């Protein structure tokens, strides 16, 4: 009886195995655009993905993860609110059963169709497993997806999803360039939060881009054909794998832009 997104094991239940679910810096949150503070001392984000080395794609039973070689500074995030260098380890998405929901963060209570999380860890902690134990261990770059025009840089991901339909399936996924998933602007909101799935560790500096990317109806429909279950288990579509907005508590969301 492990956590998930169903009636009996979904976000309202998590606190029973993961009591930090009710903690002081949980994610996601609503981004109230009118009460976010412009911080004119925030640095431009530096996204350095030219040397990114993607390895594989995995259906872990909660989402699909595109994994990268994080054994050297190949794909890094710097600047913005961050001190030091964070390495890209993986990206994944959260999405809805319907275009009117699927994002974890909301903007003035608006839900997008999906949300992309590019997960990075602070190199001063040596590996991802150490980093998640530290209050400054991770930087997650969050990008909203709306349904409209296709995103061409997403299509390689959409086309491989047939090979990882079920929990535990993996496929080789080399030479994927995550720069093809970024919007034009790197204007952002930032706040201190958590992982949005168990174990809900309060180790994340969230960086949420103002500008969504547009994906096609056919691209998000292909996400909804995935399964939460393993092969040979009853079929349950992988949809609505999002945690709702949590209380902001004693936090201020800062903006890089006026
Ligand atoms: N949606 S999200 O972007 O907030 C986001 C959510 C979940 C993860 N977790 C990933 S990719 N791997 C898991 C999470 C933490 N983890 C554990 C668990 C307990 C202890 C340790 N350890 O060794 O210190 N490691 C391995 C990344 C990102
Ligand atoms: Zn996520």
């Amino acid at each position: 009886h492990h956590w998930g997104y169903g009636k009996h094991n979904g976000p309202e239940h998590w606190h029973k195995d993961f009591p930090i679910a009710k903690g002081e810096r949980q994610s996601p949150v609503d981004i109230d655009t009118h009460t976010a503070k412009y911080d004119p001392s925030l640095k431009p984000l530096s996204v350095s993905y030219d040397q990114a080395t993607s390895l594989r794609i995995l259906n872990n039973g909660h989402a699909f993860n595109v994994e990268f070689d994080d054994s050297q500074d190949k794909a890094v995030l710097k600047g913005g609110p961050l001190d030091g260098t964070y390495r890209l380890i993986q990206f994944h998405f959260h999405w809805g059963s319907l275009d009117g929901q699927g994002s974890e963060h909301t903007v003035d209570k608006k839900k997008y169709a999906a949300e992309l999380h590019l997960v990075h860890w602070n190199t001063k902690y040596g590996d991802f497993g150490k980093a998640v134990q530290q209050p400054d261990g991770l930087a997650v770059l969050g990008i909203f997806l709306k349904v409209g025009s296709a995103k061409p840089g997403l299509q390689k991901v959409v086309d491989v999803l047939d090979s990882i339909k079920t929990k535990g399936k993996s496929a080789d996924f080399t030479n994927f360039d995550p720069r093809g998933l970024l919007p034009e602007s790197l204007d952002y909101w930032t706040y201190p939060g958590s992982l949005t799935t168990p174990p809900l560790l309060e180790c994340v500096t969230w960086i949420v881009l103002k500008e969504p990317i547009s994906v096609s109806s056919e691209q998000v429909l292909k996400f909804r054909k995935l399964n939460f279950n393993g092969e040979g288990e009853p079929e349950e579509l992988m949809v609505d794998n999002w945690r709702p907005a949590q209380p902001l508590k004693n936090r201020q969301i800062k903006a890089s832009f006026k």
